[PDB]
């Protein structure tokens, strides 16, 4: 059983690590798929986000980190994944995820959308909040893998 | 009885067609009003959106398609419309629509805001989602009138 | 020509309901304020009391008729030759319930249109249930009710 | 190898539940459709009826077993050697309740994963409660139920 | 000088309530933890038990007094010379109910301010109702309760 | 007891006045803190927003208006404020405020986040809605202090 976990991951946080870790305990192979996501004008390049997520997930033996610009339902099919994973935190995410799941079902009905809820520890954070706290000299070491915190400090310096 | 259904309609989808069709069964005359909406930086010009909505609603004999840049409550008064129609899909739309309706009531208390819910078929789509799926080579023929799908493919080509 | 029903429990009818039915009278030639005879939740006021209160409170509106009903609200609309069913929307909890109700009514009677109206900001944070509970705890609810309803609620709570 | 439980009241099982359990069968080797013996709210159908209806309605799915349970759903998953607990998500009210349920199940059994599936748009606005109430008010609910459930609900309401 | 009331059913008081009342003690000179004598929903614990549990659980906080009340919470605040009414906010369902409650309390007592506090993430997914139901189904709830409450809940469920 | 009420206040509305007025009745000293907030690309400069909020709150003897670009939890500590006030209107605000409060608690656990609900009169407005209504020649005199309405008309002229 193969699952894909697609997202912008700009940068990957402990909330994303929590989700991908739970996914590795349920599936034989997990593809952590990083979208180029130019409409979000990311802080980190796609190559930087892939290297960061690779170093942050290296302790999980069945995780493969890749980048993509394709329609996520096509990319799942190309990874031979029958499950597409998304984390669920808040009501805003839930409404967006319902639209995304129904569209993905229309495009690839054999691809199952599965939702996981992160630890309470990460239920009130996002990459966007973390970046803004760090932009204002707020400490975010608790929310990010060590290598990601280093890269975020380096990018803002 | 005259109603106006104002929106960006960038582009008009089957969800909007569903709403305007239900409106034609309740009112003698429906004005489908397309806002120039420059703050949304639309994909299609106002002239293109009016021509698209005109061709998509031509089978409804009591629909008139017009463009506007005015305050929507003034534009309703100018069309001699006593009803302003808006579609309701999700919680996010509902909160926004509550603010819009209360402001419109403050500006024109004799203008009644009326809400319609689209078919379940269109309850998980928006113009923005459709455009992004199409931008990533995803098929959206099911969500749009034929002429609109043609124009969207032509614009992205 | 255009006929609409406005169904509910109205236990009792509040100024929020009056606001909704008044706006409906400006849009439709005839409005039937439809009172649920037997909701699953036992009402404080009997059907006869709820109908009498709603009639007195809407007597100034010439195109409203108050009628009791025990059937499917979609069947009641059809029997009343009403092609529009009106519901008021106040909050997110109302919205989710109204979405289920509207999609079900559409499956039952696809020719019946559900329309939603929003009440004044004045009545957007009240319900019949909140008003009854405040009055039971001896709180001032005069502002939220028609005069006759305020009289009936005081009399009911006194005994 | 991978085992999942899908717990609920299923009073009665609807096409929304069938949709969820069918999708779960495509992801897991074995799925236990787990029926709550004694919910706090008295069910319309007894446990024996709910189990018989769910069995007949899932008989075409080879890797589903229908089982009644009265314990903590997290304890039931562990006793069934299931490391995944499935729940369907339809609306915002479901989401808030499911968040409380999932965080509690994680405190009780941290090795048990809660997974969420979304049903077809066709079943996203129904519930067993809405379907029962529509049928009690003599409304057509055939579209929302497996054939055997539609037969059982008609028979129950007739008497 | 500044006095606040923190009203609720507290059936029983949880670590979520302790979190809220502790934060209130840091902001106000005197905090009255106000326990509802007769809620519409019958409590598991009697008023005497809920007051005794809340007193023992807040005994380390020097500026808290636990008091039972049966009146309008806005009237209770005024009689206690409290110009602030505290409520905890966890989720969207709490938010909608609290909005209705705050606007009503403002109509009843405009000089009374409603303030909202958010509990720790640790207690953001629990309620007294969830905790009681988990304990009734023999689940471990020790982490969510003060020691004395955990003792009282075990004793109540044993008989 | 000292409280801070931080925000963009672009411009300050009657909803914000309502909140700061309620805060003055609970605390000995209230600091109304205006964030430079460049990510929101404000309509008014920080200096203009401070002068507007100063004139609009001059009748409240225990209000001090200041500007800031710092992390709001640090700025609260620097004002010797132990309470950070935020207004709550809708579900969208509530979810955002929950994330903000939990992050502020992580950064400054001794700083208490307190929420106030505005009058029903202001529960359906925002600075953004008011500006857009005014941009479309809609009258917004009811929603703003007199001096703010003058400055908004002057800026759009
Ligand atoms: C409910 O979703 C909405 C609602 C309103 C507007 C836009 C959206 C979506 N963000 C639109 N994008 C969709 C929709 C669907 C169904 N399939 C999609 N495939 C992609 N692929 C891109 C690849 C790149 N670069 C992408 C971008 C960001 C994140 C991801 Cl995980 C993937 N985007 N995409
Ligand atoms: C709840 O609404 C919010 C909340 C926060 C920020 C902004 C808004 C609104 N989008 C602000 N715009 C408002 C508010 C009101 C009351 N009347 C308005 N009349 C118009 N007319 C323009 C005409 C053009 N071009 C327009 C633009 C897009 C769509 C439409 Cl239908 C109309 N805009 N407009
Ligand atoms: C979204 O609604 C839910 C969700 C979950 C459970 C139950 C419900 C509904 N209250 C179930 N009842 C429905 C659904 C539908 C589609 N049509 C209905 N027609 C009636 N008619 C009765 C007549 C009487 N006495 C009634 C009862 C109370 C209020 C009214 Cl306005 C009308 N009830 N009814
Ligand atoms: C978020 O949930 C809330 C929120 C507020 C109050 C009550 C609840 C829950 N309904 C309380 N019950 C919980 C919570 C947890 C964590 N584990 C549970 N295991 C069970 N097992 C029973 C077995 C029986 N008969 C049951 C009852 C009804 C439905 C099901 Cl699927 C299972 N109940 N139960
Ligand atoms: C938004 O609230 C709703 C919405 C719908 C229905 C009912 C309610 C409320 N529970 C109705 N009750 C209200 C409203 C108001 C404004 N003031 C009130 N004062 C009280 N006092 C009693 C005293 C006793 N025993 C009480 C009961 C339970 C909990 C508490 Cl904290 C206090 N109740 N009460
Ligand atoms: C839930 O919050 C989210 C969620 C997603 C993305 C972004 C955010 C926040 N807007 C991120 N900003 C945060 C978070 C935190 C915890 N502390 C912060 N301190 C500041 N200071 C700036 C100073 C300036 N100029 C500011 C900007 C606008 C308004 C204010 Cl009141 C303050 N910003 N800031």
């Amino acid at each position: 059983k193969r699952a894909i976990y697609p997202g912008t991951f700009d940068p990957i946080t402990n909330g994303h690590i929590d989700i991908v870790t739970r996914a590795t305990q349920m599936f034989d192979h997990v593809i952590l798929a990083i979208a180029a996501s130019p409409s979000k004008k990311p802080m980190f390049t796609l190559e930087e986000r892939v290297a960061l997520a690779q170093q942050a997930t290296a302790h999980l033996g069945n995780v493969e980190v890749v980048g993509f610009s394709d329609l996520m339902a096509n990319f799942a099919r190309n990874q031979h994944a029958t499950v597409l994973i998304r984390g669920l935190r808040a009501v805003a995410d839930f409404e967006y995820e319902m639209q995304l799941a129904h569209m993905n079902r229309h495009l690839m009905p054999e691809l199952e959308s599965v939702f996981l809820m992160p630890s309470k520890e990460w239920s009130f954070i996002s990459s966007s909040l973390v970046k803004e706290v760090a932009r204002h000299q707020g400490d975010v070491t608790h929310f990010l893998p060590e290598n990601v915190h280093q890269a975020l400090m380096a990018k803002l310096a």
